[PDB]
């Protein structure tokens, strides 16, 4: 349980086995209420057939609880498995033609303001006298009109183009099998994502013949359709009381920076954190590149009015430290820290040394203090376990350094252990 050992052994000390290229052939459900950004409250319920087709549902919330469905996308089309990704080293990359998208309302309020939408957006799409009235399919793909409306609900299915099936097995057996479905992730703004192509993953989905059991909203998603949205428990959100210690759950992969995991510390006392980020070149976070250590200080909780469940933190860095775990990397900070900026640093492999210089000059141009506008959010796993989400780093590459910037989505949780 300690952070040490839970960063040694990600994800319970579970065994992965990946199989590339992947077998996606199943149903694959959603976990529990994923927010995209937005913020987007959402469930999923993929079929994937062998005839390389698929049945894809999104079931969009009014909450974070996802206990009132607001309404229903039902995606058909086709996939195409291509070859092993080069950005992403575990991903496939696939190539995928929608067929269909069917929209169905489950209130009148949303039949009445997606028709609106809908009707705003494409003006032509709506016939005089005929308002979207709820419980009824409707059709935003009409493929051989040559008209289609998804703009209006900014829709896009590119997360099907990067595809990772990861088999888990607790303890070194062949039983307990859960496997996982990782798609692409979901640009943070939502104007860019009919042009991005996915370079991390989604929230992982569960197959229906190998999820854990414990997995309450598995089991409610299975049974559901588009007219029987499910209805998730109304749990109750938690307070957060920012505390202790977090580790990352898995190996997480971040756009074009590779593959990461997270250690927190947070000092209630003063308000003031520390965080590890330890980078690596694998999938299976075994291989690392270098370690980056920040602290500073963390202002009061907000409760968020427009990610409900939410609370807005505002972070300072101060103070930041570098570690190279390979030759190449000390190699580049030495290049760097000398020949420009600075006279020496005498960077080494394993070596921690901070990136403010005596001189104040910081390495590769870094810029502290630093200020970012974070949003937190706390659960509970199966095993009663505290989880702590963070802001979702945005797409670009960028820093939520203005408070317009801030996330209206979620990182992979960190898990307490400390
Ligand atoms: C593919 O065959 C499956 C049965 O394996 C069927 O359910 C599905 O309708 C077919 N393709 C389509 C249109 O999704
Ligand atoms: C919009 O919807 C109304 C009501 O359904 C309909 O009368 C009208 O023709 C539609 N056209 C435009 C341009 O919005
Ligand atoms: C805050 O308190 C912690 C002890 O919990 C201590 O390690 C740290 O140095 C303190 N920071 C400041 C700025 O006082
Ligand atoms: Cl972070």
């Amino acid at each position: 349980s300690q952070c040490h050992h839970m960063l040694k052994h990600l994800h319970n000390g579970a065994r992965i086995t990946v199989q590339m290229p992947p077998t996606i052939e199943g149903h694959w459900v959603s976990t529990g209420c994923e927010v995209r950004s937005g913020p987007e409250f959402m469930t999923r319920s993929y079929r994937f057939y062998n005839n390389n087709t698929f049945k894809a549902y999104q079931f969009y919330y009014g909450s974070n609880r996802c206990t009132n469905p607001t309404y229903t996308l039902i995606i058909r089309g086709k996939i195409r498995l291509r070859q092993a990704s080069w950005i992403i080293r575990g991903g496939t990359e696939a190539d995928y033609q929608l067929h269909g998208v069917q929209v169905i309302c489950h209130t009148e309020a949303v039949a009445e303001q997606l028709s609106r939408l809908v009707n705003r957006t494409c003006p032509g799409f709506l016939a005089p006298g005929g308002p979207w009235v709820q419980d009824v399919a409707y059709d935003l793909w009409q493929e051989e009109s040559n008209h289609e409306c998804t703009k209006a609900v900014n829709f896009a299915m590119h997360e099907l183009q990067l595809i990772r099936v990861e088999k888990q097995y607790p303890h070194h057996s062949l039983d307990h099998l859960v496997e996982e479905l990782f798609l692409g992730d979901i640009h943070t703004d939502a104007t860019q994502r009919v042009f991005y192509r996915p370079s991390s993953y989604q929230p992982p989905l569960q197959n229906a013949k190998n999820h854990n059991h414990a997995c309450i909203a598995c089991r409610i998603i299975f049974r559901s359709d588009e007219h029987h949205p499910p209805i998730l428990p109304p749990k109750a959100d938690l307070t957060i009381g920012l505390h202790g210690e977090w580790v990352s759950q898995r190996c997480e992969v971040r756009p074009e920076v590779l593959f990461l995991t997270r250690h927190f510390i947070f000092h209630d006392n003063n308000n003031t954190w520390e965080g590890h980020y330890y980078h690596y070149s694998d999938p299976v976070c075994k291989h690392p590149t270098f370690t980056i250590y920040a602290r500073g200080r963390y202002s009061r909780g907000v409760l968020s009015s427009k990610v409900m469940g939410g609370t807005e933190f505002v972070f300072k860095v101060n103070h930041m430290k570098v570690t190279p775990m390979d030759a190449a990397t000390a190699s580049l900070l030495n290049v760097f820290s000398g020949n420009e900026c600075g006279a020496e640093g005498s960077w080494q492999v394993g070596i921690q040394q901070d990136v403010t210089h005596t001189n104040g000059c910081v390495a590769l141009g870094i810029k502290l203090p630093h200020t970012e506008y974070e949003i937190f959010k706390m659960e509970q796993d199966t095993r009663g376990r505290y989880l702590l989400f963070n802001g979702q780093r945005p797409s670009d590459g960028s820093s939520p350094d203005r408070p317009e910037k801030r996330a209206t989505s979620y990182q992979m949780p960190l898990v307490q252990c400390a």
